[PDB]
Parts: structure tokens; C-alpha cells; sequence
């Protein structure tokens, strides 16, 4: 297999949680500045950013200075998700994580990408 995501908390120059899905055979990604949204109706933004390999969704440990990414990554929440609706600017998920769970979309607009909780 079922796709998985994970949540990785990443404390690096700004703090945010990297939300990364299974999927196209990577690891699709976007940066959240303030987190995943925990209740219905809260619009978080998500910043899109570049895949990452698959074997990464596991990853934990101290990206070193000088690199782009540098910091600490650590895991939020993890688990499988099941894939409800896509298209290019919309992704309807049902997370199944310890903290992330029920209904979620990604949504891309002409300023970017919000993430909202069912
Ligand atoms: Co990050």
C-alpha cells in the first residue's frame, strides 16, 4: 505495497514539516511552514518542492551545514494513504497516520498550494 506518506519535522534555518507522498514513483513533496492542519476547516500553505527517492521516506538524522537541506529531520507521522482524486492542481487523500488521518486535498492555485483537513 500500500503507498505510504510521511511527515518529517525538519528544524533547519526555518522550521517546517516536509509532508512527502508515495507517488509517480518518488517521493512527491511540499514543505509545510506551519504544519500539517490538525482540524477541519484550516488552510495550510504547502510549498512545493523538489521529489526525493522513495528510499527516503524513512529517513531520520542531521543533514549536515552547507548542504541545502541542512538541519534535523526527524518523523512527524507516517503510514499508508489511500488516493481519492488527482489531477494537476488537486490531491484528495485518506491519511492513515497516528496524527494525520481521515480526508485531506492539496490544491494548487495561481499563488501556489494549500493543504486543508477534512
Ligand atoms: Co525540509
Amino acid at each position: 505495497s500500500m503507498p505510504r506518506f510521511v511527515v518529517q519535522e525538519h528544524h533547519a534555518r526555518r522550521l517546517h514539516w516536509d509532508l512527502r507522498l508515495e507517488m509517480d514513483n518518488v517521493l512527491k513533496s511540499w514543505a509545510l511552514p506551519k504544519g500539517v492542519p490538525e482540524k477541519r476547516g484550516v488552510k495550510r500553505l504547502a510549498i512545493e518542492t523538489e521529489d526525493h527517492d522513495l528510499s527516503y521516506i524513512d529517513f531520520e538524522g542531521r543533514i549536515p551545514e552547507g548542504m541545502y537541506g541542512a538541519g534535523e529531520v526527524k518523523i512527524w507521522d507516517s503510514g499508508e494513504y489511500e488516493l481519492l482524486e488527482r489531477t494537476e492542481n488537486k490531491i484528495k487523500f485518506l491519511a492513515k497516520g497516528r496524527k494525520m488521518n481521515g480526508e485531506y486535498v492539496l490544491i494548487k492555485t495561481k499563488v501556489g498550494w494549500l493543504l486543508m483537513k477534512a
